[PDB]
């Protein structure tokens, strides 16, 4: 991640903001260029475009602004300690406490991020922009889906990528990631998909436009400057000449993941996919003879199933991912 986050950003930031928003960035990283994943990255997919019009635009009908939908849906901003207390309750609440080390960031293009630093797992929230209603989710995601997953692949035959390869597995993204995505909006009143579809939609137009364009076009979804830049660059992460079209395309991983799990989820055994570990819900029947299953954790959210399973039928609803609309999108 850090090797995708330019190392000039401020610098060019400034520069833009200044031009009032004319200027395309000239971006710099550290060398050398992660290639492999740039070029692995490099294509926008279209698949799934008009579920991500389809949710961004449901959320304007019923709020008119993200704004808007942010303050009343999201609450207050959090203070550091409302923060450092609710993580503290999550933790218990998922009888993990003391296993993550948590850290405040300034320098974060999310959210949250999940890491190993000297070699144990870290937690980085961003305490610009956590919200009341929203951190639980963001929890829920970072703690509830990815670390657990980990926890629970670590414990496996195919923990490393040679158990990957001897035992047949597919990719474990794009389930990881649209696991932890409707695990974010769960057990909210207005479980709206918004940044998924948001990402989804800015990297679409990152692939055939310049960063300006791209800075423009986001203007009718979201007016803030700052939110925009914070799209943008994400959309854009490798990009050194942003005057040219190119995208990174990774962020699609998640409404791709949402689709495809809420598309097959009378058929997915959630707590088995979850004590799998890093594995695709199409891989569970292949896998489950060879799972070690003794120890694996599954998230406190899960145990009651009937719930969850009611929550993904609310989160359907919400963002007009109704079973006639995926059945026609995956005819699977």
């Amino acid at each position: 991640l850090v090797a995708l986050r330019p190392t000039n950003m401020d610098r060019e930031r400034d520069k833009f903001f200044q031009s009032h928003y004319t200027y395309n960035p000239q971006f710099e990283y550290q060398e050398p260029m992660p290639t492999a994943v740039l070029e692995k990255y490099c294509e926008a997919s279209g698949q799934f475009i008009h579920q991500a019009v389809g949710i961004i635009e449901a959320v304007l009908e019923k709020f008119g602004t993200y704004e808007h939908f942010e303050a009343a849906t999201g609450g207050q901003l959090l203070t550091k300690c409302q923060i450092w207390s609710i993580v503290r309750k999550y933790m218990q609440k998922e009888g993990c406490a003391g296993e993550v080390v948590v850290q405040l960031s300034e320098d974060l293009l999310s959210q949250a991020v999940m890491m190993v630093e000297n070699s144990r797992p870290t937690l980085a929230i961003n305490l610009t922009g956590a919200r009341q209603y929203w951190l639980e989710g963001m929890l829920r995601h970072e703690i509830g889906t990815h670390y657990l997953r980990g926890v629970n692949n670590a414990r496996q035959p195919w923990h490393n990528a040679e158990g990957r390869l001897r035992y047949g597995l597919r990719p474990a993204n794009p389930t990881e990631e649209g696991l932890a995505s409707l695990h974010s909006v769960l057990f909210r009143k207005q479980p709206f998909l918004w940044r998924a579809a948001l990402l989804y939609y800015t990297i679409h137009r990152a692939a055939r436009m310049s960063f300006r364009q791209l800075f423009q076009d986001l203007e009718r979804y979201v007016q803030d400057a700052d939110v925009r830049w914070e799209y943008c660059v994400r959309a854009k992460r490798g990009q050194t000449d942003t005057s040219l079209p190119g995208c990174f395309s990774k962020d699609q991983v998640y409404l791709d993941g949402i689709v495809r799990i809420l598309r097959h989820r009378q058929t997915i055994d959630f707590p088995l996919l979850t004590s799998l570990g890093k594995v695709s819900y199409e891989d569970v029947d292949h896998l489950r003879p060879h799972g070690v299953l003794d120890n694996t954790r599954v998230p406190h959210f899960m145990q009651d199933l009937a719930r969850y399973r009611q929550q993904l039928e609310h989160i359907m609803a919400t963002n007009r991912l109704d079973e006639a609309e995926l059945g026609r999108l995956l005819p699977d």
